């Protein structure tokens, strides 16, 4: 349980990030 | 406690997909 | 430390908002 938890937070943590990239290049572009 | 971590995590994990979907359809559509 | 996935969730959610937040104000733009 722990396990499956830190995992799926970890990968939204990487994704958080790449949107936020994503969006400044839509609102730069 | 642990059941509020999950539901949100889960939640947020629905949230980050949204906006995953909106910045990909504006930034190829 | 249970803490530690509180207060990384509660920093997710909080980047989350901010995004939607600048998206909406660059759709609405
Ligand atoms: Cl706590
Ligand atoms: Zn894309
Ligand atoms: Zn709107
Ligand atoms: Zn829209
Ligand atoms: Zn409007």
């Amino acid at each position: 349980e722990w396990e499956a938890l830190e995992k799926k937070l970890a990968a939204l943590e990487s994704k958080x990030q790449a949107l936020e990239k994503k969006l400044e290049a839509l609102e730069h572009g």
